[PDB]
C-alpha cells in the first residue's frame, strides 16, 4: 500500500513529496507539462487535433 500517499500528502511525514511513490510512464512524461488542467480540455485538445488534421488530409480542409 504505497500508492495512496501520492495523493494523500498531508498524512505523509513533513508533507514531503520525495517520500511518496508516484507511478508515471517514462515516455508519457514528455507530454505532461501543465498542472491542474481539465481532463475534458486535455481529451478535447487531443481529439480536436486529430479532427483538424483529418479534415486537412482526408477531406482537403472541406468540412462540408
Amino acid at each position: 500500500d504505497s500508492l495512496w500517499q501520492s495523493e494523500d500528502l498531508e498524512s505523509v511525514v513533513d508533507e514531503d513529496v520525495q517520500r511518496t511513490c508516484i507511478l508515471h510512464g517514462p515516455v508519457a512524461s514528455q507530454y505532461t507539462s501543465k498542472v491542474d488542467e481539465p481532463i475534458g480540455d486535455i481529451l478535447n485538445s487531443i481529439h480536436e487535433g486529430h479532427i483538424a488534421r483529418l479534415i486537412k488530409e482526408e477531406y482537403a480542409g472541406d468540412e462540408s
